[PDB]
């Protein structure tokens, strides 16, 4: 195609309906997209690459950007821009900071991707558009907040990285197809971090939710030093009498106080050092038929329980399946009071420190290593071993 | 047809009798349609664009326009403008403004469009040209009048849109073939707009 270049006056550019591109960078540190700027695609191969030293504020007055597939956009200082209008027929926008602020809100139908360096106590917050991806490094004090105002159309992918010692600030999400949040730790050898409180909100299109951490460890000598964040997922149909909800897979790779609230849960995958998680069905009042918690452990390791917070005053699960997985795993207590039937199941050890599970009928192990339960079984329970110690 | 840019300057601009378009925009947040100013267009397909962050004023001194069919006008703040002489040759008008007012007359034979987004309590007012249309949205307490001064030739077409609780401010037509005001209302679930 060809490549194009706004001035720092009214430009009237218009593409060859082929791979074109045009750049909208400084002049004499004066910025390029300036009033009345039109400029016109053709054919899907357009790129837009606005580069300003200056803070990006709002899309200049008489401006309309047409026909035009991606926008990056790159600021020395802050990104404010909200491309729901002026921009159409664009499916991709990039937004790009580097020490400051991010508040962006893409129309539905365009891939949302803001990356962030050296975030310290700046804030990002993002909204609507199709897939979003925030990438954030460098980060401290800085919420990352998703979908407040609007969520997106497709998959939310958030991941965060601190480097500091100073603890690392909420990651909020609501809505989207499916959520993932990826934090690390990345702080130095005798230092301790402690990691970014997470909450996931659905809304009726989030069928899975992931959330993994850096392992929590304690600060030695050689060893870096990280707590881990509470957690809360959370259905929309979490507070409803009748309606379904949507969220069926939750995954976990590392967590502090955990909670999940969904009436359509079927499946937790835990990973890595976790606190307690406290699962509860929605407030349906319907009685369940399906009650079936399948539950796939790998490398976990639990500080305390995982409990079935529904089972106690409600319908919870009557069936629990653990499936451990290519690591050895330990719950250090797992409280389940509607539980009949327990079937651990798989590849690598299951070790369960301490059941209260007062209502089971049977134990079935299956595991090719084996499966370990530190807890005296009720004096009226079966217990069924397979091979392996 | 070419693409011919007005500067901060006096310009003396000519068109190639085709599709030909002129831009009078900003240079470094200065106005380029300036004093002195003189455009012509050749052969039918001839656009001038007019944008400004400043508000637009009148047409300024020595200004003429001549053999350009459609003339856009945006801007950052409020429109005032009439186009009854200076210009000739002019079939339509358009007018945009967003969150100012808007004051402006046209020449019979030319068809006005104004156009205005977030109205508030701005006030718009439109005279003379051939067909007008009023085309307001976020309306509030803005008044829109049409023809108090001067009737269009042809037929006026208002329409006005507010989502506000605060209650829509006149609307009065004077004169044309045929007239519609179409009002509408699209506030809240649980809020009354009065119309
Ligand atoms: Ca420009
Ligand atoms: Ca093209
Ligand atoms: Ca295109
Ligand atoms: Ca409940
Ligand atoms: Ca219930
Ligand atoms: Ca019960
Ligand atoms: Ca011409
Ligand atoms: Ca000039
Ligand atoms: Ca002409």
């Amino acid at each position: 195609g060809s490549t194009l270049s706004l001035t720092t006056g009214t430009d009237t550019l218009t593409g060859t309906a082929n791979n074109d591109t045009f750049v909208a960078g400084e002049v004499a540190g004066a910025a390029t997209l300036t009033v009345g700027d039109t400029l016109s695609g053709g054919a899907g191969t357009d790129v837009l690459n606005w580069v300003q030293a200056a803070a990006v504020t709002a899309l200049p007055t008489g401006v309309t950007i047409s026909g035009i597939e991606t926008m990056n956009v790159t600021s020395g200082a802050a990104i404010t821009l909200n491309t729901s209008s002026g921009v159409t027929g664009l499916t991709a926008l990039n937004t790009n900071t580097s020490g400051a602020a991010q508040t962006v809100t893409a129309g539905a139908g365009q891939n949302l991707t803001a990356t962030t360096a050296a975030q310290a106590a700046n804030n990002v917050a993002v909204d609507g558009g199709a897939n979003v991806t925030v990438a954030s490094t460098g980060v401290t004090s800085g919420t990352t907040t998703v979908g407040a105002n609007s969520a997106a159309s497709g998959t939310v992918s958030v991941s965060v990285a601190n480097s500091s010692t100073t603890t690392t600030g909420a990651i909020a999400v609501t809505g989207g197809t499916a959520v993932t949040v990826a934090q690390t730790a990345g702080n130095a050898v005798n230092t301790t971090l402690t990691q970014a409180d997470v909450t996931v909100t659905g809304n009726s299109s989030t069928t899975a939710v992931t959330v993994t951490q850096t392992a929590a460890a304690t600060a030695g000598a050689t060893v870096a030093g990280r707590v881990n964040g509470a957690v809360t997922i959370t259905d929309s149909a979490a507070a409803s009498a009748t309606t379904a909800g949507k969220i069926a897979t939750v995954t976990l790779g590392s967590f502090g106080a955990a909670t999940i609230d969904s009436s359509a849960l079927t499946t937790v995958n835990l990973s890595g050092t976790g606190t307690s998680l406290g699962i509860g069905r929605g407030a349906l009042t319907a009685t369940p038929t399906a009650n079936t918690l399948t539950l796939n452990v790998n490398g976990l390791t639990t500080t305390g329980a995982i409990t079935d917070s529904e089972a106690a005053a409600d319908d919870g699960f009557t069936t629990i399946n653990i499936a451990g997985s290519t690591a050895s795993s330990t719950i250090a207590s797992l409280v389940a009071a509607d539980a009949t039937t327990l079937n651990i199941s798989g590849d690598a050890r299951v070790t369960i420190t301490s059941h209260t599970a007062a209502a089971l009928t049977g134990i079935t192990v299956t595991n090719s290593v084996g499966a370990t339960l530190g807890a005296e079984l009720a004096t009226g329970l079966v217990f069924t071993g397979g091979a392996g110690a």
